[PDB]
């Protein structure tokens, strides 16, 4: 099982593990960041990932760099910065930071050497919504890519994990798509991370058009992305998720 | 599958939904400007607008002429107010016969028939039927224990005039079954679908929910519920007994979308 060493934080992938959503978009801001992730480690999120974009490197980092140097001192779970800029990466592992989510899939100038300096595991996601011949393939195409850059710039693949990128530049019928056929990219090697939650895709599929009225059809979402390889999930509704996951084990585990 | 409930068609194409409506003083917050029978009208109504296929009207020991007063309001009120199908969860031949007469299209009976006269009352009524296992007692094997005796209860309605049709079985989750048995059943629903009827199952907000979870409230168990009814459905179940109608919709609707892919 991929075992990812996140800066001295084990994470073991023998099961779908949760990754709880920690928002930090001012001392109130980080206050009410860290309160939250503090939250989602109480509901039982295995790793908690930090995100200050959708802005200048300095501002991110005014943003992310508190909020990451709490919620190390506070609690015990692997943290991962969602950026794609490489200073931001080098300061939040500096800041204790043992992750990177990259929506680039490390194609920033610099995030490859960056990176390969680091030994933290990174989450390589498809970006590329346009037309797509047929989006597996191309999905699986450019993640085989980006696999690839990180390995000849001297990353383990150990390291690695992959993400079809839900909702980035994907119609609901594309992540439909990408979900029914998640087992295609599992033969990757590398562990598969899913995000579905709350996106609109969730809210087309239900006719829920507000985040928060999303929670059931994610957390359906989610556990199918589990049973569909999937070994890490990226979710707004930890306790909810969890609880998906803990009966869909004991149902599995009957022999 | 294609139910005809007393003239509402439940087309089992997919699984379906079956909307709990427990007409019971506890059930509701007592304020003490509502009555009973007006609150769960209220609530089917609800369940209805969150998209269930099909609502299941149970007033209970309680005094067969309790139960009466309970259920047949709710029925008389919620099939002019509804288009939906109406179950009544009983197993007294009594109330069978009485909310048919109101306007219920569907038995649900927890008993399997096995009340005096509830094979007569259901052969004369031609309306669907569900047939529950129930007996924690000590199973050698719970799978085929459960599977056995629905297996005699389909062969008794079917020897007493009801055509296997209009019969649905179910495991009975929670019913003289440990967590250990419910969630073997669950695992080996697909062995239970081989009987030639559609599959029913209620695990909604049940303890062994609340075990598998660690989720000791009832209203704290509904993803835990709303996964095993997803589970339920993946393994052959065509009709899921939930409180949480929306979010049970929804998680359905979102695997129908993934399924439909091929
Ligand atoms: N690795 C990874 N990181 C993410 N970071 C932010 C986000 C947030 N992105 C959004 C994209 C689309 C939507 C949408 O509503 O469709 C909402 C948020 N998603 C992910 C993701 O899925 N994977
Ligand atoms: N067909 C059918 N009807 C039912 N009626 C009442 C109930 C309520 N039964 C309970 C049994 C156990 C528990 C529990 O918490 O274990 C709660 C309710 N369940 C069903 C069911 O599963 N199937």
């Amino acid at each position: 099982s991929p075992r990812l060493d996140c800066a001295g934080r084990i994470l073991t992938l023998d099961r779908p593990r949760v990754m709880g959503i920690v928002n930090v978009t001012t001392h109130t801001t980080v206050e009410a960041a860290v309160a939250h992730g503090l939250r989602l480690a109480e509901e039982g999120a295995d790793l908690l990932d930090i995100g200050g974009e959708s802005v200048p490197v300095e501002e991110e980092l005014r943003r992310v760099i508190p909020v990451i140097e709490r919620l190390v001192a506070q609690t015990a779970l692997p943290l991962s910065v969602d950026t794609f800029k490489p200073e931001v990466m080098r300061a939040a592992v500096a800041a204790g930071a043992g992750m990177i989510n990259d929506v680039q899939a490390l194609r920033q100038p610099g995030a490859l050497d960056a990176v390969a300096d680091l030994r933290v595991p990174v989450v390589l996601m498809h970006m590329p919504a346009p037309h797509y011949d047929d989006v597996v393939a191309e999905v699986h195409r450019f993640l085989v890519e980006r696999i690839f850059a990180a390995e000849m710039a001297g990353i383990d693949k150990r390291r690695l994990l992959i993400d079809p990128g839900f909702g980035f530049g994907k119609s609901t019928a594309d992540n439909v798509q990408l979900l029914a056929h998640l087992p295609r990219l599992c033969e990757l090697g590398v562990p598969v991370l899913a995000g579905l939650s709350r996106k609109r895709s969730i809210g087309e599929l239900t006719g829920r058009e507000l985040p928060e009225q999303r929670v059931a059809g994610s957390v359906a979402a989610h556990l199918l992305a589990a049973q569909r390889g999937a070994l890490l999930l990226r979710v707004h509704d930890v306790a909810a998720t969890v609880d998906a996951l803990t009966v869909w084990q004991a149902v599995q585990a009957v022999p």
